[PDB]
């Protein structure tokens, strides 16, 4: 999982 600094734009 390549997460860009906490995504938080979907769920």
């Amino acid at each position: 999982f390549q997460w860009q600094r906490n995504i938080r734009k979907v769920r």
